[PDB]
């Protein structure tokens, strides 16, 4: 059985109990924290690539009303976003199991762009997920996994300072 965690989970908690925040910007921006996942139960002599994508967590507009976030009333059905595949990808099972995959080099934007950048929706709540993709194998496989403890709004500016003081205190 494939196993698969998130490393720093203790610090994602902070940011989510506060309703975490990540900004996004034309050019794209990097995330903080960083998406670091723990995985095991690969065949070390095996292929796979190792995608990110954000799945919108619900269909609602979220406004930051007097020191908190609250969702619209006019939902719309969310457009998928884009994958994003680790620059490793693909390498063997050995190269992902010896340290936690990091999606240091991710940026998240609000345009439609040359391609790398990941387009989010402003003001729409995002949960993270990824896709382990065995290739070039006989039967291909995907096991997906998704993050609850690393949801976020995505952002134009922070709306909430005790989310700027926890980024800053811990980057
Ligand atoms: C409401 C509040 N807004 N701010 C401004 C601010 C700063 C400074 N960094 O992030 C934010 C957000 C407060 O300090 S309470």
């Amino acid at each position: 059985e494939l196993r698969v965690g998130l490393e720093e989970s203790e610090l994602w908690l902070r940011f989510k109990e506060l309703t975490n925040e990540m900004i996004v910007t034309k050019n794209g921006r990097r995330m903080f924290p960083v998406l670091k996942v723990n995985v095991s139960g690969l065949d070390p002599n095996a292929m796979y690539s190792f995608l990110l994508d954000f799945v919108a967590a619900d269909n609602h507009r979220w406004k930051y009303v007097n020191g908190e976030w609250v969702p619209g009333g006019k939902p719309e059905p969310q457009a998928p976003s884009c994958v994003y595949i680790h620059p490793d990808s693909p390498n063997f099972g050995a190269h992902w199991m010896k340290a936690p995959v990091s999606f240091s080099k991710v940026k998240l934007t609000n345009k439609l762009n040359g391609g790398g950048q990941i387009m989010l929706n402003s003001l729409h709540k995002y949960e993270p997920r990824i896709h382990i993709v065995r290739v070039g194998g006989p039967q291909r496989m995907i096991t997906s996994h998704c993050f609850p403890e690393t949801q976020f709004i995505a952002v134009t500016a922070y709306q909430n300072e005790e989310i700027t003081a926890l980024k800053i205190k811990y980057n």
